[PDB]
């Protein structure tokens, strides 16, 4: 049951971004990582005497690498003088920032039609303001609003190569890495309580509740109206013997904030061989692969989707499969990507819903719970 | 002239400690773009609930990467019962360092033969105080003096594997990479009066002037006993055509602070090689190679050290060459490290001077400035 509620014209996802105290260095290590190629920059370099921002990209994914430069040099600028080019930028709020949850994701940033009336409707129905629409270069205007935490929904509208004041990179500079990875698929918060996150949320976009199918979590998505934005949410759920994962991130983020970005891939098992071949010389690294009982019980759940060749290779690369009624999804994780067990990142590829492919196809895996926990006990004996 | 008068044993550089916001990604980005084993870690897997704390290894080279957890983790802790294995972190003084400086270099360290007793006698000599004395684990004493700016010079020494608290890492996890770097050469700072740090260092030290042989510097080089231990600084030259790159540095820092890293290598044409294969994928870019002229006017000057064919091999790297009268040295410098052009690394080779190769053999390659400025100059001819 999709009502199409959207309270505005949602595109996609545009792109995501990331507060860090380096963004050179840790963009470095992500593009390295995962196959992201430098796109743009704004920095000293392009008159940016504000921040420093770099954009990674892999096919249509767009990470977004952001850290201030000391006050300092801007100190005779005022707003309308400034030179940042991303004018929600504030040197204190991005301290503060990253001093309280440490590196993780500032702004997702959806396309829209029209950004200005995006935040107007939005705020007029509920959303707390957190910067207003500006018009850059007379051709793009971002606005910002709080979502969870301290992360914003961004709102970006073309009029008619990233953003204004932003630069092409040098040929050199930029190797044309390619791992696979080819759009965001969801983006998840973890919040102390789902029900004022969800009323809250909802009631400002207008975002329906997507399609479901007793370890840690409760969760829902929210969905556009073609369901190519979601937006899932996780509380935790207390008093079990292991202590949840959503409490523990709240603990060490320091409150609410965004838990794992999933990416899409156009092949899954490239992907994570290449991912696999940089983990130990500056990558990423991996939750430890499932027992090998988990691949014998796949046999009789995905049996009819997955040769076994293309499911053998799963066992190689520790992959999880998951299964709803209308797709089959493919799916794993990385282990946290900074110091704290916080933000993660999870690869996926969905197999099914064909007419383009719909989103959600195949679901989010939480079977893969039970399913895991199962596999666990099995292999046991 | 060497006058032999440190105030006490001093030993070598023992590490060099970055304070950074993400200490993972940082890391994972040094260990890949220099070719930096991962060696030990202390965190939340080491019990360790304030901050951390990664080392890398290459030969004797020892890089330490430091972040700060949220301060909630260790709330209940009091310094006698502190989870830290660097009894000197403060949640304040790093954050407070790495909002204002960026990413650096917080500590140079050096081993001694007590390290209280070199804390003593180098405040009853006029240093200002960091960190007393600590012991630990009845095994390792540290201890901390300002050394300019926020930099603070670490003594270190040992009764009898980095320190206490501190864990072997993963087999996994350690892949064994090695560009061929072996060991810190020198450690330089940038001050806005060159005067008063000298006396200021050489006054609780002991350490003497180093023997040297019209462009932004002048600076002189503190040195121990056996030359070893090599503390350049630098300050700028004012009121010249091209603005000095000292002051560029104190404005964008906020300050004094730790300017270059000079790292041996065994081959530097191994090195050279290797770190620009990775220049555009994650690892550090360098400084654009000086004109063809250069190269030619090289011959009159070190035609009897190197053969053409280790010489045109500095031209496929872009390597500098200089020569002092005991000995040669080959050198070159990486693009800043960090979103600010602030500190940089600077790769050496030193032939000469063998009896064990005695330190500062060839200088620091001031002669490089003049002529590498003559270089481009003819260049243009
Ligand atoms: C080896 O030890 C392990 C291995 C794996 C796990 N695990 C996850 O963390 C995990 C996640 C985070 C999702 C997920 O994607 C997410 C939901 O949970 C909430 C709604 C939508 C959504 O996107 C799906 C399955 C998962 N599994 C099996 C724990 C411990
Ligand atoms: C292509 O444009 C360029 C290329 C190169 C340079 N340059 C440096 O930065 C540079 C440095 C930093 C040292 C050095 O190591 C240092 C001293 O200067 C102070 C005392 C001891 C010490 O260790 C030696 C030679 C250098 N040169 C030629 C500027 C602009
Ligand atoms: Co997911
Ligand atoms: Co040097």
């Amino acid at each position: 049951k999709n009502p199409k509620s959207d309270k505005f014209k949602v595109k996609r996802f545009h792109h995501i971004e990331f507060w860090c105290g380096d963004a050179t260095n840790v963009a470095r290590r992500f593009s390295w990582g995962l196959g992201m190629r430098f796109s743009a920059k704004s920095d000293l370099s392009t008159g940016n005497m504000v921040h420093a921002s770099y954009l990674l990209t892999s096919g249509d994914l767009r990470f977004l690498f952001t850290a201030p430069y000391s006050p300092s040099l801007s100190a005779g600028e005022i707003k309308p003088t400034t030179t940042a080019s991303i004018p929600s930028f504030d040197h204190g709020s991005c301290r503060s920032f990253f001093s309280s949850h440490g590196l993780g994701v500032r702004a997702v940033a959806i396309e829209v039609e029209d950004a200005e009336s995006a935040f107007s409707i939005s705020v007029a129905n509920g959303a707390i303001p957190s910067s207003p629409p500006i018009v850059l270069n007379e051709a793009v205007t971002i606005a910002e609003v709080k979502l969870y935490g301290d992360v914003v929904l961004r709102y970006v509208s073309y009029k008619a190569e990233f953003l204004p004041g932003f630069e092409r990179v040098e040929d050199a500079s930029s190797f044309p890495l390619d791992y696979g990875i080819r759009r965001l698929d969801h983006a998840v918060g973890n919040v102390p309580e789902l029900g004022p996150a969800l009323t809250y949320v909802a009631g400002f976009t207008g975002f329906h509740q997507f399609a479901e199918f007793e370890s840690g979590l409760n969760s829902a998505v929210l969905a556009s109206n073609d369901e190519m934005v979601l937006l899932p949410i996780n509380e935790p759920v207390h008093g079990t013997k292991r202590k949840s994962q959503i409490q523990t991130y709240l603990e060490h983020n320091e409150g609410a904030g965004l838990q794992h970005l999933a990416l899409m891939s156009e092949d899954i098992f490239r992907t994570l061989r290449e991912m696999r071949k940089r983990s130990s010389i500056g990558g990423f690294d991996f939750m430890p692969s499932p027992p090998p009982t988990y691949y014998q019980n796949l046999k009789k759940r995905v049996g009819d989707v997955l040769s076994d060749d293309q499911i053998k290779e799963c066992e190689e690369l520790g992959i999880l499969v998951d299964r709803d009624d209308q797709g089959t999804l493919l799916q794993i994780f990385t282990k946290p990507l900074g110091d704290r067990p916080t933000i993660f990142i999870e690869i996926i590829q969905r197999v099914g819903c064909m007419m383009y492919q719909s989103g959600g196809c195949g679901g989010f895996g939480k079977g893969n719970f039970s399913e895991l926990f199962k596999s666990i006990e099995e292999y046991e004996k």
